[PDB]
């Protein structure tokens, strides 16, 4: 999900 890039990991 995009939540993986929400922080940049």
């Amino acid at each position: 999900s995009v939540a993986g890039r929400a922080q940049g990991m």
